[PDB]
């Protein structure tokens, strides 16, 4: 008899996003790989990190992340700045279907929520602070 309390999303919050990856890698094979790495690294979790459409930023020379659950997406800003190598006053922004994650939120949480259904989890990163602009 209780409802179910629906939790507000951004207007723009949209599921599947498009992502060169997923273009590039058929789904099937995605998905067995995901769901072989889980097994293989129960307490990491894995992540595809793209640069956003339109998006001004260096690129990442490496899409495939196997993160630490525990690592907080705040952890995880700070390792993606150094590894392309932002100035001091270069901005970074993540995206998870199409919205900013919360910097406090672990990377197992986000994944919780946020995993697709080969068993990754996508990022998309930029200079600007909504998606695609």
């Amino acid at each position: 008899a209780e409802f179910v309390e629906v939790e507000p999303e951004a207007k723009q919050e949209i599921g599947s996003m498009k992502f060169v990856y997923k273009e590039e890698h058929p789904f099937e094979k995605r998905r067995s790989e995901g769901e072989k790495i889980r097994k293989k690294y129960p307490d990491r979790v894995p992540v595809i990190v793209e640069k956003a459409p339109k998006a001004r930023i260096g690129d990442l020379d490496k899409k495939k992340y196997l993160v630490p659950s525990d690592l907080t997406v705040g952890q995880f800003y700070f390792l993606i700045r150094k590894r392309i190598h932002l100035r001091a006053e270069d901005a970074l922004f993540f995206f998870v279907n199409n919205v900013i994650p919360p910097t406090s939120a672990t990377m197992g949480q986000l994944y919780q929520e946020h995993h697709e259904e080969d068993f990754f989890l996508y990022i998309a990163y930029s200079d600007e602070s909504v998606y695609g602009l």
